[PDB]
């Protein structure tokens, strides 16, 4: 009906997501398990499937289908595990138990505009309203799963000093070959759209606002 947006531990989600992740804490990591993590619209569903195939169910860490299964604590190892929530968020227990995560970071002004798109066709996310108001939201973070700045420089960080395969959006397109290898090897198993969207007023302005939130932090989109 186009509910507002909940705030948990400071960062904004629909209240859906809110909800499933208060039952969270109850969960225990494996040494074993595997987590795809991605701020929305950044290839979680790609490598998910990438993965899923590798194996051979990849649950939402924090969803729950109402009047369906929680499921994964049921699941045989090795398991696999999807999730678009920031490290902020994160269950303890799978940084404790120091869990290989798969993370795919992708251009922001792409992801803007898909998550715009998506915005309009999910009915039970907030109104975006304007392709200009939105923007404006994405830039202050107040979006689902918070800022896309924080979500992408923290698991950079992160990956500094835990066992994370940071990955580029634009690299699994112009190559999926080679990043599959290192997904492969990861695991230790063997097998400008927006330039169309954004004005240039509001190319300037992302710009600008990207050089200084980004200051400081050797994360690099090449184009």
């Amino acid at each position: 009906s186009r509910p507002p947006l909940e705030y948990v531990k400071g960062v904004p989600l629909i209240k859906y997501f809110a909800e499933a992740l208060g039952p969270l804490q109850s969960f225990q990591a494996r040494p074993d398990d595997l987590l795809i993590n991605t701020y929305p619209k950044s290839g979680t569903t790609w490598v998910s499937q990438i993965l899923d195939m590798i194996y051979q169910r990849v649950p939402f860490l924090e969803v729950n289908d109402p009047g369906e299964p929680e499921t994964l604590k049921d699941t045989p190892p090795p398991r696999l595990i999807k999730s678009h929530l920031p490290l902020a968020l994160l269950p303890q227990t799978l940084l404790d138990q120091k869990v290989k995560v798969v993370y795919v970071a992708r251009n922001p002004k792409d992801v803007a505009v898909s998550y715009y798109h998506f915005h309009r066709m999910e009915k039970a996310h907030p109104e975006p309203g304007t392709w200009d108001s939105f923007l404006e939201k994405f830039m202050a973070g107040e979006v689902s799963y918070g800022s896309w700045y924080q979500h992408v420089q923290e698991w950079w960080e992160l990956s500094r000093t835990h066992p994370v395969l940071y990955l580029f959006y634009e690299d699994m397109k112009e190559n999926p070959k080679r990043e599959i290898q290192k997904i492969l090897e990861f695991v230790g198993r063997s097998l400008g759209d927006w330039k169309t969207t954004f004005t240039v007023a509001q190319n300037e302005r992302f710009d600008a606002d990207y050089a200084e939130k980004m200051a400081g932090c050797s994360l690099s989109f090449r184009s």
